[PDB]
This record gives C-alpha cells, sequence and structure tokens, in this order.
C-alpha cells in the first residue's frame, strides 16, 4: 500500500496475522532464536541486545537501575534497552517484563496493594479488576509494557512459601479474581475468541496467568515440589482458572518449576502443547520460570543441551534463561541446525511472540510515554489499595467472651492510647514479599503508611497516642491507656525461603500480645501471608484481626479498626486447628477447622 520502501510488517492498518507472516517470512535463525530469548537487565547491553537479536528483558524480584530510582529512571533504562532493539535490521521491539503482583512492587514511591491472599478475603472481584487497572499505569509509569501477574495457584496447603500470592484455596474465588487479567490488559471485544492474546494498547500491559500448572499443590507445600494427584484432580482444582483466563484472552502463560506426577512441568509436552496450546486453544506466548529449564535436571544446570530440547520440544515459546544467553542462544542453535528441533516449531514459538507484540502495539510505541511518570505512586491508586486493604481484614475475635463489650470499632477520641508490636511500625512487614527487594524487607523500603502513622492520622486531635515496639506487662498496667493496638506477624518471605513446616510466628509476638493484653483491653492485627498457629493469640487478645499483607496503605487497618467502615472480609482459606492436620481444604471428608473458609465476623460503621 505504497510509499517507497514499504514493508508489510510495518503497516500499522494491517491485521496482526499478516504483519506476524510477513515479519517471520524475513527473519534469519539467529533473529529467531533471539525472539525466544528473555535476559536479565543485568546482563544487557545495547550490544549484547542488537548483536544478540534479544527479543525480551526483564527485571527479576529487585533488579532495579537503583535504589530510589524515579519513574523516569525506569523510562530511560527501558528506552535505553529499547533503542538498541529497534536499531537492528527488522528493527523488532523487545518486550519488557516484571513482577507487578501487587501493584508495581519492585519501585520505589509505587503504590503497593494487598497480597492475593488478602484479596480473596474481599470476595470484590471489581475490586481485582481496578487494581490491575491501577496496577498497569504505575507499570507504564516506568516504561514497562508486560506484568508476570496473576498468580492463579491454588495453594492447597499454606506451608507453601507462596500460598499468600493464591487468592484461595477454592478454585471458583480463584476463577471469580482472574478479572485481574481485563484490568491489566483492558477489556477484550466482543466478538473476541477464547485463547486469543489481547492488550488494548499503551496504557494496558500484557498479562501472565502463572505458574502452569499445579504450582499450589505440591506435596508438603514444599515449593517447586511435585504435585502428585490424578487428571481429574488436577482439572478440577488447579486447572480451571486457567480456562476463565483464556476466555480474557491473557497474553501470556509462565509454566511451574513444579512436577505433576514426578513430570517436570517445563518438560511435559502434553500439557503445555497437548492440553494448553491444542485444547485450550491458547494462541498467546508461553514463557519459562527463571531459570525454569534448568531445574529439569538433578542438579540444575547439569545438561542444559537437554534442557533446552526438553522445554522447546515440550512447546515452550520464550525462555527466561536469563543470565546465560550466549550458552543458551548457541545450543538451541545447534540443535535446529542438527535438525533435532524443527523449524515449525521455532517458527510457531516466533508467530506466538509476535503475535503478542503487535497485538498489543508495541511496534507503533516501543517507547515509553513519559507523561504515564506521574501515575507512578498516584493517590487515586492508593486511595483504592486503602479500600481493598480494608475489604481484605477478617475479624476473628471481638470480645473475649460472648459476654463482654465488643472492642471494636475503637473511638477515635480517648485521652491516651497504646500502639505496640514488632509490626505496629513497620511498612516493610506489613507489606511482605515482593516489595522492593525480592524478599522483600524490613523497616522504611517505599513510600506509605505504617499502622502506628495511620492511627495518629485517624485519631482525634487530643487522643495521645503512644507507641511502644515491646514494652513489659507493667509499662502497659501503668500507662492509663483507655485499649491498646498491637501488630505482630510474620516475616516477610518469597518462593522456597516461607515454606515452612511449623507456621508459628516470630517471637517476640505473642508475649508481646501477652504482655499488652494482660494489662489493657487491646486489638491484635496479625500480619501473616497465609494462616498461622492462632490459639494462643486468641486467649490472650480482646479482638483479633487477621490483615494478611495489607501493602502500603495502613489506613485501610484504621478505617476498619475505628468503625469509619464495617469488617466486611470473609477467610479465603481454611484456619487449621494443628499443622498436623495440614492439609485440609473445604470440601474435604477429613474437614475439623478453628475457623471455616468463609468465616468472618461484621461490625457496623460508627
Ligand atoms: C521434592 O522435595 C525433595 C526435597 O525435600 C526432593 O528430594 C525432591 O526431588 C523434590 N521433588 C521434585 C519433583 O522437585
Ligand atoms: C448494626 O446495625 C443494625 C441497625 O441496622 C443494628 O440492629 C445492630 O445492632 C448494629 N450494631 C451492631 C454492633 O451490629
Ligand atoms: O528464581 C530465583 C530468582 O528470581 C527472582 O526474581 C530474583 O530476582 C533472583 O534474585 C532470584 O534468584
Ligand atoms: O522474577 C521472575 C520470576 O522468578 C521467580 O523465581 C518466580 O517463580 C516467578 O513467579 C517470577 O515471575
Amino acid at each position: 500500500h505504497h510509499a517507497a520502501d514499504y514493508v508489510l510488517y510495518k503497516d500499522a492498518t494491517k491485521p496482526v496475522e499478516d504483519r506476524v507472516a510477513d515479519l517471520l517470512g524475513r527473519m534469519t535463525l539467529a533473529e529467531k532464536i533471539g525472539q525466544m530469548t528473555q535476559i536479565e537487565r543485568l546482563v544487557a547491553t545495547p550490544d549484547v541486545l542488537r548483536d544478540n537479536f534479544i527479543g525480551s528483558l526483564l527485571s527479576g524480584g529487585g533488579s532495579v537501575p537503583r535504589k530510589g530510582a524515579t519513574a523516569k529512571e525506569w523510562q530511560d533504562m527501558v528506552d535505553g534497552f529499547q533503542k538498541a532493539c529497534m536499531s537492528t535490521r527488522l528493527g523488532i521491539p523487545m518486550i519488557y517484563g516484571i513482577d507487578a503482583v501487587h501493584g508495581q512492587n519492585n519501585v520505589y514511591g509505587a503504590t503497593i496493594f494487598p497480597h492475593n491472599v488478602g484479596l480473596g478475603a474481599t470476595r470484590d472481584p471489581y475490586l481485582v479488576k481496578r487494581i490491575g487497572e491501577a496496577t498497569a499505569l504505575e507499570v507504564r509509569a516506568t516504561g514497562i509494557q508486560y506484568a508476570f501477574a496473576p498468580c492463579i495457584a491454588v495453594c492447597r496447603d499454606p506451608r507453601w512459601g507462596r500460598c499468600y500470592e493464591s487468592y484461595s484455596e477454592d478454585r471458583r474465588i480463584v476463577q471469580s479474581m482472574t478479572e485481574l487479567i481485563p484490568g491489566l490488559q483492558g477489556d477484550v471485544p466482543k466478538d473476541f475468541t477464547s485463547g486469543m492474546p489481547f492488550v488494548a494498547g499503551k496504557n494496558k500491559v500484557a498479562a501472565c496467568a502463572k505458574h502452569f500448572v499445579g504450582d499450589g499443590g505440591t506435596v508438603d507445600g514444599i515449593n517447586e515440589n511435585n504435585t502428585i494427584i490424578n487428571r481429574e484432580g488436577l482439572m478440577n482444582i488447579h486447572m480451571p482458572a486457567y480456562k476463565n483466563a483464556m476466555d480474557k484472552g491473557v497474553s501470556t502463560v509462565m509454566i511451574s518449576y513444579s512436577s505433576w506426577n514426578g513430570v517436570k512441568m517445563h518438560a511435559n509436552q502434553d500439557l503445555v502443547t497437548g492440553y494448553l496450546k491444542d485444547t485450550l486453544k491458547f494462541k498467546g506466548f508461553v514463557i519459562s520460570d527463571y531459570e525454569g529449564i534448568d531445574r529439569i535436571t538433578t542438579p540444575a544446570g547439569s545438561d542444559y543441551s537437554y534442557s533446552v530440547k526438553a522445554s522447546i520440544l515440550a512447546g515452550l515459546d520464550m525462555i527466561m534463561v536469563p543470565n546465560k544467553y550466549q550458552q543458551f542462544i548457541s545450543i538451541l542453535t545447534g540443535h535446529v541446525n542438527g535438525g533435532v528441533i524443527p523449524m515449525s516449531r521455532i517458527d510457531d514459538a516466533v508467530t506466538r511472540i509476535l503475535r503478542v507484540k503487535f497485538t498489543m502495539g508495541l511496534f507503533e510505541n516501543p517507547y515509553a510515554d513519559p507523561a504515564m511518570a506521574e501515575q507512578l505512586g498516584k493517590q487515586e491508586h492508593r486511595d483504592l489499595a486503602r479500600e481493598a486493604a480494608r475489604k481484605s481484614l477478617v475479624l476473628l475475635k471481638n470480645g473475649k467472651t460472648s459476654t463482654d463489650a465488643p472492642l471494636l470499632p475503637l473511638p477515635k477520641k480517648a485521652p491516651k492510647i497504646l500502639v505496640a508490636g514488632s509490626h505496629a511500625d513497620n511498612l516493610g512487614y506489613q507489606c511482605g514479599g515482593w516489595t522492593i527487594e525480592w524478599q522483600g524487607d524490613t523497616g522504611r523500603t517505599t513510600v506509605g503508611t505504617t499502622i502506628l502513622e495511620a492511627v495518629k492520622a485517624a485519631v482525634d486531635p487530643s487522643t495521645v497516642v503512644v507507641f511502644a515496639e515491646n514494652p513489659d506487662a507493667e509499662f502497659v498496667k501503668s500507662g492509663g491507656f483507655s485499649y491498646a493496638i498491637v501488630a505482630v506477624g510474620e516475616h516477610p518471605y518469597t518462593e522456597t525461603k516461607g515454606d515452612n513446616l511449623n507456621l508459628t510466628i516470630p517471637e517476640p509476638g505473642l508475649s508481646t500480645v501477652q504482655a499488652v493484653c494482660g494489662g489493657v483491653r487491646c486489638a491484635t492485627v496479625l500480619i501473616s501471608g497465609r494462616p498461622v498457629v492462632v490459639q494462643p493469640l486468641l486467649a490472650a487478645s480482646d479482638a483479633l484481626v487477621a490483615a494478611w499483607l495489607p501493602g502500603s496503605e495502613g489506613q485501610g487497618v484504621t478505617d476498619a479498626l475505628f468503625g469509619d467502615f464495617g469488617f466486611t472480609g470473609r477467610l479465603p482459606r481454611t484456619w487449621f486447628k494443628s499443622v498436623d492436620q495440614l492439609p485440609m481444604n473445604v470440601g474435604d471428608a477429613h474437614y475439623d477447622p478453628l475457623f471455616r473458609l468463609g468465616y468472618g465476623l461484621t461490625t457496623n460503621a460508627t
């Protein structure tokens, strides 16, 4: 269609499938393998990206251009990588991915939303959708076009260090929370064919249903381990939300490190190709986890050549290498030149990657929009996060005995009150893993409001607020307090670091609760990524609130504690009596919960 030098793949008015076929037909083998290669920004340089025809970059947890970097620093980093990719012969823009799993959580100043488990407590899919919307804007504020979210694992055992990333042990709740997808990506068209990728354009991002499949069903919740269960159980529990993701046009799927009945997911052709691609009709791209193909073997990386062959023949399209890109490209190249991996497999992988890039508009807007910088940490997104945090809270107890005055809601006006505990004034603890650092961190890591600051922000100006992290019972008994708010719980963790057979909160925790509650009527705010052993906290406490990992906006906690809103959350998981009951999920014959899934007390606004 006219102009000197016309190249159909560069024509924005053409259909995606023609632009894909047109571009695919021009590419060398090296250009093709390039597209299949995702590398860490930590190893990337303009020359590396140009010379290896690289298709994708990522930031892993904690991989930032620097500490405290502004939105525009992120945009400059991404645009600098992108300019190297656009200067290739074919000018194929790279796509940059990051774990924005509760907001754009690696970035200083980004709104941090509650983690998934707390979101499942809300039973509010429209809320999760609005969060996907906000998170897409804060990701695009940093120039990034691709979020590795949602995690739609169905965590069947909270001893797993990723239970907090699962909305529920019940797949129906997880299915309903796949509304994150159209939030991140935009709503699919009226027509839409299930399994096609969709992103609306430059204010949205490609999403990633992960980790396929059965990540939440491992033996003893051991991370990355073996999910021992029949096809019918896999399809009834772990698969269904992937079908909802197909219907919402999810752009990519990431494969799990985990195994199904002893078969590595990264080497499972029947599931990845037979099921995901040929039965669900997924037409987006399939991406490995981080060094996921290495972990196919034991030890990991001990036959990288087999890892490439296995993963690529299984049906994976893009490999999150992410460091050893030279080996990866050299080996896949040798497999193809040797006729061990057919060119049809390479072409299918590249078709899929290009299909997502054209569809999302990446060829038309390869570069960041500087005007989006101000979306980062935007007050309206914080207000949404605050609404979420509040809705995620589950009131487990409100009065020590059924005859006591309900402690909650607390009055805003009182002569003097006490805020206490390891988690009452620690932003990093309230956000948990995947915040600033991969494992999360302690202290004031970003912009946010702690529980202490929120209480000071909410109380009547005549109310005196005292903070004491770990006071003794005498300090409390002597202080003239009307009541105390005490926050304790788990420390931030992520992945295998959080696998935990005992599920008891660290000390001091319990002993601060007991010291405070023994001296004044107390409301205990428990911060955790999962149910933990809770009977001793309960026995000590007048009221107790499971606040999960509510994120950066601690005013969500106080909004409920002080009665601006009534408590509405309900447990999205079973609260066990003991870890030796585990696993124990709603619907088991088995079933003897301390609090059943769905449990939750309410209050009225004041
Ligand atoms: C499961 O965990 C044990 C270590 O606790 C390990 O020996 C085993 O290989 C793991 N299985 C898989 C499939 O990852
Ligand atoms: C909640 O609201 C209703 C009034 O509509 C009332 O009956 C109930 O006592 C209120 N208070 C509490 C603490 O439930
Ligand atoms: O899978 C392991 C890796 O994934 C994460 O995203 C991190 O950035 C890296 O530190 C960690 O080792
Ligand atoms: O950081 C990139 C990836 O690495 C991690 O190890 C996780 O398993 C995955 O969920 C994440 O998207």
